[PDB]
RNA sequence: GUUGUCCUCCCGGGCAUCGCCGGGCAGCUACGCCGCAGCCGAUAAGGCCUGAAAGCAUCUAAGGCCGAAGCGGCCCCCGA
């Protein structure tokens, strides 16, 4: 339990990002689009003190601090989302089969995965754009949360655990999020 | 059709408690035929995102995406 009487943390907001508050509900608009969330937790008020956004509750308890810093981090993902957006780059890697990745409409379709005759599909969200260039594909969009979800829906579609996991590695995987994951 | 017998014979009948045997309509039956799904919602086990506590990491701590023949719906039966 960290103990302060304010307890108060402060979010630095650029000139590029304007934040508007209406209770516990946050909208963040910059030079490109807008994004809304509801921050829900008891007793945590978000309001704007000048150029600065403040997230506060009177009482310090351990639960609260965690939730408070997550909200700070959601703001921060909006500040670099609404400015210029988020890019995660992904690779489709195949063990045996030229594996055809195309966007047909508001779903991405992956065909010819493991010699399958059937289509695989995975959902794309209304703020996210999927571009395929060769067997690199880059998922691109206004929001990190959203971008992160779309990418992982693609991966969860190709999922394989019904055979050995060392000698079938067919699928599209996360080469990049925003750093490079990972070394074993 | 036929064995026994009674009606004198002929024909046409009775009983032998379907007389025995052969065939069979209607009906009822099978050993016969006809018909008996998919899909959506919300979840579990599980897989993940963001994402802190614990400046990182992390599928959960809050929020979010999927995901059982099971659950609800769909269907079928009854039902002022």
């Amino acid at each position: 339990m960290p103990v302060d009487a304010w307890i108060r943390e402060e979010v630095e907001i650029p000139e590029g990002v304007e934040v508007t508050v209406e209770g516990y509900k946050v909208k963040v608009k910059g030079p490109k689009g807008e994004l809304e969330r509801e921050f829900f937790w008891p007793g945590i008020q978000i309001f704007t003190e000048d150029g600065n956004v403040v997230i506060y509750k009177d009482f310090p308890r351990r639960k609260d601090v965690a939730i408070a810093r997550t909200f700070a981090a959601h703001i921060r993902n909006m500040i670099k989302g609404v400015t210029e957006g988020f890019t995660y780059k992904l690779k489709v890697v195949y063990s045996h089969f030229p594996i055809s990745v195309k966007v047909q409409g508001d779903e991405v379709i992956i065909e010819n995965f493991l010699g399958e005759k059937a289509p695989r599909k995975a959902k794309i969200l209304p703020g996210v754009t999927v571009k395929v260039r060769g067997q690199e594909i880059i998922v691109e969009g206004i929001d990190k949360e959203a971008v992160g979800q779309t990418a992982a829906n693609i991966e969860q579609a190709t999922r394989i655990t019904k055979w050995d996991r060392r000698i079938f590695q067919d699928g599209i995987y996360i080469v990049e999020k925003a750093g490079k994951p990972i070394t074993f």
